[PDB]
């Protein structure tokens, strides 16, 4: 394997003797050279573990390093300052000062210029992180909400131009908000130039995707593949007009990129550098679990997938240190955490906590949630969870069957209950969600619907507002970076037209992708409305989280409340949080509280609470007690 010093001498060979002398003395080269020596070993080791003695490895690597140097040289000075700032502050992601939000540019603000006008509101709310949904060119009509990319460089004309995107990012940074965008690297749309050229037989794009002559291999692979969108097609393949079959894990118009080809890694690394230089702070690594395939396996979470992500990480440490990764791995808990690491994805979605928050609202019992917070919350140094209540996607019940069995709970039976409950097919349920991808062959199913729709706000359930407060309180205080699905802060309900829209009717996820509700946002300062109650309560919790150091970091220790309806945990051995998941008053006995201070201030309600006597919580009440 080649070493950093040797490879750098070749990077400089493009310069004449005179130019070379100047480059070698430049500050940019000095920084690039230093980072190469420190991080190149990791890049080489990761690529070697995947490609081994592949003849294309060396040539691909040298091409990638040459591009990395040009990219860093071009990188704006202001971004280079952020690179240095984060190099020496790896835990910026763990600060309690961080609070994020996510929204679709078109649905929330019309276009990029409109989004820019919403920045003052984001500052009003207290956001320091903003994830904008897929912004680039995609197929007209059906594109999986922009996740079928037809071009990684051209902005969706309905949203604006690449110039408008630069202005937006600059404006976000000026307002103290980090820009977060998707890195859709597992697949492209079937209309992407690479796909068209690969399928046409262009040698330059040979083996950029997985294309087969017939069903022989597809049938073999399908013996172990999980269906993500069973409604769209069976297994993981789709047939082309000419009769061939292509690997399509998701929709048929999304073709999986072939990472067994080193040139594909180089191509996508180039796209990552492009996004990095636009000023993006965090890249959401979409579908990380699926980037490596192997016959006889589920083609999910394979070793090479992790290695490739660690290789991408090293490229950023060398050419754009400020860029961090957010892993999107909605899989088994044992597998979710394997993507999180300082050298892989520094942060990642926490689907287990999210799914269990909803589980607990339905069952009124905190058993599973307590178990998860006790054994699966703490992470390695310099990494953090992204805690959320809802997202642009459906809710999947990804808790571990093994964990549940230990509590005497049957995974399959329990998911049946949760699905029926949340789609209003269970006596007395307050939820008004909609089914997503019910699979007749497996019995699995997911749930669509906004947070407000799922807690009963559509029918004005008197407990709805308090349920929303409880859910968000936990994502905001357990430790990690909380992500608010914009619109939830004013109680936005399901979209009213998706079910009859021919481009959306077969994808219920659109039920929870409503447009900015002018009426509700105009009521956010009125305490007599649901919108005003939800907004002021969430804003208050955000204010407390960001100003109180007791919430800093991502570690927690659970507290046994001795009441199956009340969750309890402690942050920094100084903040005791209690959350009542019952619609009835619930008590934490004085006996249980004997070791606590006699009195403690509650940050939620603002009153002083006595802990040397029975503590009774009202339905869905949350308490944030300062015990130190
Ligand atoms: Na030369």
């Amino acid at each position: 394997s080649p070493n950093s010093q040797y490879l750098k001498t070749r990077i400089l060979d493009i310069y004449t003797p005179e130019q070379r002398a100047g480059i070698e003395k430049s500050e940019d080269w000095r920084q690039f050279s230093r980072r190469m020596d420190t991080h190149f070993p990791k890049l080489m080791n990761e690529l070697d573990s995947v490609y081994g003695n592949n003849e294309a490895l060396l040539p691909m690597l040298e091409m990638l390093l040459a591009q990395a140097w040009q990219s860093y040289s071009q990188r704006n000075s202001s971004l280079k300052d952020i690179d240095i700032a984060r190099e020496n502050n790896p835990d910026w992601i763990l600060s309690n000062k961080q609070v994020g939000g996510v929204c679709y540019v078109d649905l929330f603000a019309g276009d990029l210029k409109g989004l820019k006008d919403k920045i003052p509101y984001f500052q009003e709310l207290g956001l320091t992180y903003l994830h904008l949904m897929p912004l680039f060119k995609c197929p007209e009509g059906k594109s999986d909400g922009g996740y079928a990319v037809s071009s990684y460089r051209d902005v969706n004309p309905a949203l604006g131009t690449i110039g408008d995107l630069r202005e937006v990012i600059a404006a976000l940074h000026e307002a103290g908000i980090s820009a977060v965008v998707d890195f859709i690297f597992n697949h492209t749309s079937n209309e992407h130039e690479w796909a068209q050229r690969c399928a046409a037989g262009d040698p330059l794009f040979d083996n950029f995707y997985y294309i087969f002559p017939d069903r022989r291999m597809p049938d073999q692979y399908d013996r172990t593949l999980r269906e993500i969108f069973p409604d769209q097609h069976p297994g993981g393949f789709s047939q082309l007009e000419d009769g061939r079959w292509v690997w399509t894990t998701f929709n048929s118009f999304q073709w999986d990129l072939n990472y067994s080809n080193p040139w594909v890694f180089r191509a996508m690394a180039g796209e990552m550098l492009f996004l990095a230089n636009l000023g993006v702070d965090i890249l959401r690594m979409d579908a990380v679990a699926f980037i490596w395939k192997q016959m006889g396996t589920s083609c999910e979470n394979l070793p090479q997938a992790h290695a490739l992500i660690r290789a991408f990480n090293a490229v950023m440490r060398i050419a754009a240190p400020a860029v961090f990764f957010k892993s999107e791995a909605i899989v088994h808990p044992d597998q979710v955490v394997q993507y999180i690491g300082q050298d892989e994805c520094q942060i990642g979605y926490n689907p287990l906590q999210m799914a269990l928050l909803w589980n607990t609202l339905a069952t009124r019992e905190v058993n599973l949630l307590h178990q998860a917070l006790t054994y699966r919350h703490n992470l390695p140094e310099h990494t953090a969870w992204v805690n959320y209540v809802r997202s642009h996607d459906d809710i999947g019940w990804t808790f571990a069957d093994e964990d549940a069995a230990y509590l005497g709970i049957s995974g399959y039976d329990h998911r049946q209950f949760l699905n029926r409950f949340f789609v209003n097919r269970f006596d007395g349920s307050f939820a008004r969600g909609v089914p997503f991808q019910y699979n007749p062959s497996t019995g699995d199913c997911r749930v669509s619907g906004t947070a407000a729709a799922l807690v009963g706000l559509a029918q004005d359930d008197p407990h709805a507002v308090d349920r929303i407060k409880l859910l968000y309180s936990i994502a905001l205080s357990t430790g990690g970076l909380p992500l608010i699905y914009l619109g939830d802060e004013v109680g936005t309900l399901n979209d009213d037209d998706w079910s009859q829209d021919s481009n959306k009717s077969d994808d219920s996820r659109w039920a929870h992708r409503p447009r900015y509700n002018e009426a509700l946002y105009a009521q956010r300062n009125d305490p007599s409305t649901a919108a005003g109650q939800i907004y002021q309560d969430l804003r208050h919790m955000i204010a407390v989280r960001q100003s109180n150091p007791r919430f800093d970091g991502g570690r927690l220790v659970t507290f046994n409340t001795n009441n199956k309806h009340i969750i309890g945990y402690i942050r920094n051995n100084a903040l005791l949080a209690f959350g009542n998941f019952s619609e009835y008053p619930q008590t934490v006995t004085a006996h249980t509280l004997q070791a606590m201070p006699f009195k403690a201030h509650d940050l939620i309600g603002g009153k002083t609470v006595s802990l040397n006597q029975d503590l009774t919580l009202q339905p869905y009440q949350v308490m944030w007690l300062e015990i130190a």
